């Protein structure tokens, strides 16, 4: 099945799907997330043992959280036909499909990403063609199979969800250039290909979530939240915490709070280098430790780490490019940096985002809202996460971030949107704009007064 | 001055401009539009006589309308720092610059487009580098010169607005690939280059505004509005009317209303072909008649057209690809098509958008709001214009369309947005997202009930 065949099958199905009503669309979208929720144990076991990375229980919770939070958010959203009337502007808003969606899915979330993109596309009467990551093509195609089985039970049009099993680089390039809109969730090489296809694209970016712990905050609570997000799925989540920027006044208190909650702190220079020379090879992350457990990393580094350790905290030689450990670490390892005062703490996180990860996510644990707002104003980020694990940046029942699996990084990460990808970005919103007669034309003084 | 120098000067100026407040930004933006308003007579005379297309008085009104309507819309908009608080979602919205903007400007609007893009960029503390069309580089650089003169009077940072005078295709390609965000207002070749640069881009599309006149409407009013938009600037406006889809019941009444208001109607097959073989060469528009007067087109066609004629109405052989006249005509010429009933009138316009211009603008003249809403729901357009000239789709004091010079065509025209380009698209909007504790976690029945 060539790409031109997949595109033609998707365009035919979309024209059939365009005749669907708001209710008939929502029926299909709800079942897409429910089948991922009901088969979470099977998908998580296959994804972990095929991609050779991640934690089984964490992917089960990921399938449960993503599928439920997405449908809970989009169940009452109007995305078909006329959706909003603004008489004060003499405007009527109409929601129209964009057409055929091409979605390249990653290896880290090979189940919830094909689900999220398909739910967001079908929500706006669009069809989707999935191109999975090669090391995850089996579990990603199995998710599409279980989703298409439920769509067939509901009499949905065939081929509204398609899969490109094992495509070449030219095939994925042929797919993105042929589709009406592109979604690229993965490495910077796949994202740059999306914005080079001559088509409007939605991409992601490399993460590097910096975490500021403010003076006086509950260090035990901050430690628990940061450890929970760092070890989540063995640390392959893009928004996962990467550093702990702690005040030098209470530095021993912050570290002891991490050690109390299952962290192994390393201060010795030679011992940290045993981890640094293992995690990074010529400034690049070692692919053999991506998504691996703490004991796997500890054995390869030759350092004794006690059993039950959740994360590894390493004292960094400095901020920014003073230490390769300040880059994105796709493994349960945190770099520890001390700061003098808050503006410098913002500067320390600023230098790490210039090193890698600008435009993604940051985390802060503080009761000082003047400090939280100052951090949110200066840092080059799309999402600031306050007093909770940074891994919740993709949507939670306790925060206001839009649930998604595609976190846009804005212009910093070379993306079109600096927000979470939802149904909104997969529909064209038009305007009917009437002739407002009651409005008075401003004069020269009324314009430039 | 190489492109790498222009980028470095723009990045330095943007970091200086980022320190500006909301008030200090609005001061610069107001002066950018005012200097184009105050020098409209000089800019319009130079643009007409350099690009060899358009009408002098129409470009004066264009400079007056665009500059005033844009500032009147963005004067009170918050685009610096924290701009919105949503306590019901525990969200705080922050507006951040995207960086350096690369804007390729067209030959048809070489004055208001460099102004609009610069006003929208500086509104969000961004800097802009303008790459003008070769046949309009003198008047486009003169606009940048007069704008930078006013910025210098106000002590603004130098080089927040730059110009690439006469760049090669490789130079414009080097500029778009180097900037943080791209704006491409021009032909489909320049737009496709923007979305192929590996950067997030905002483009336009070829227009082909179809106009439906409903049964029973004021045919004299519809004729006046359609003629006004067709002859505007000798018909080079992208949203300008291209056809008159009239009911066959009152076809003679609609045509007589056009003739009464200064139109020359042609019904003879051989005489229409004299125009068709002149307007189009092998299906492509003849560049010698783009933006030219009615008498210029009439002389080249060898057809006697009376003096004082405003537009030329040509009876088409059929809808869609049955007549090359149903394509975009960048000249004061309309194609006339009769329809049986309203659903077919929507189908006739549908076939012309499939031929050319899908995703742009349509016009309708009707008192039946059920028909207006049916047309707005089905037609593949970003803007429907009701009971007024379609050239007002770029913003008017009597409609709710956002004032702009960059009209996005959505996924149909291979653009990222299906709306008018404003300050909103040139800023990154981030979220601070607090931890909502009062929210209750839904259970299985509460999620999938």
């Amino acid at each position: 099945v060539s790409i031109k065949e997949l595109i033609e099958k998707a365009k035919v199905a979309q024209k059939k799907l365009e005749a669907y009503s708001q209710e008939q669309v929502d029926v299909l979208v709800k079942a897409l997330g429910k089948v991922v929720y009901d088969n979470a144990e099977m998908f998580a076991k296959e994804a972990v043992e095929e991609t050779e990375m991640g934690v089984y229980e964490d992917k089960v919770a990921k399938c449960h959280l993503k599928s439920g939070a997405i449908w809970n958010h989009i169940k009452d959203k109007k995305t078909v036909g006329i959706i909003k009337e603004e008489p004060e502007r003499a405007l009527v808003y109409v929601a129209k499909p964009k057409g055929v969606v091409a979605a390249t899915t990653p290896i880290t979330n090979p189940v919830v990403t094909p689900m999220c993109n398909a739910m967001a596309a079908i929500k706006g009467r669009n069809t989707i063609i999935v191109a999975p990551h090669p090391k995850a093509k089996k579990v990603s195609a199995h998710t599409v199979e279980l989703m298409n089985a439920e769509l067939k039970k509901l009499g949905a049009p065939e081929n509204i969800i398609q899969i490109v099993e094992a495509p070449s680089r030219e095939a994925a390039k042929e797919l993105m250039e042929s589709a009406d809109v592109v979604i690229a969730t993965g490495g910077a090489g796949r994202v740059k290909a999306a914005y080079s296809s001559g088509r409007p694209a939605y991409g992601v970016g490399p993460g590097n979530s910096q975490v500021i712990v403010d003076k006086g905050y509950d260090y035990n609570k901050a430690a628990q939240d940061i450890i929970t997000g760092r070890k989540y799925d063995n640390g392959i989540i893009c928004s996962s915490e990467q550093s702990v920027i702690a005040p030098a006044e209470d530095y021993d208190k912050v570290i002891a709070a991490f050690v109390e909650n299952g962290a192994f702190y390393v201060e010795d220079e030679e011992t940290v280098e045993k981890f640094r020379s293992t995690l990074f090879k010529d400034g690049k992350i070692n692919s053999k430790i991506i998504g691996k457990s703490v004991q796997i990393i500890a054995d390869l580094a030759g350092v004794k780490v006690p059993e039950g350790t959740k994360v590894i905290v390493l004292k960094g030689k400095g901020a920014g490019e003073k230490d390769v450990l300040c880059k994105e670490k796709m493994c349960p390892v945190l770099v520890a940096l001390k700061y003098d005062t808050f503006e410098e703490a913002v500067e320390i996180a600023m230098a790490n985002y210039m090193y890698e990860g600008a435009g993604h996510t940051a985390g802060i644990h503080s009761d000082n809202d003047e400090n939280i707002r100052y951090a949110g104003t200066v840092l080059p980020i799309s999402r600031l996460v306050v007093n909770q694990p940074a891994t919740t940046a993709g949507g939670s029942f306790n925060n206001g971030f839009n649930p998604t699996t595609t976190l846009g990084c804005g212009s910093w990460g070379r993306n079109s949107i600096s927000e979470n990808l939802t149904y909104e970005h997969l529909i064209n919103v038009s305007r009917i704009g009437y002739f407002n007669k009651e409005a008075k034309v401003p004069s020269y003084e009324e314009i430039w007064g």
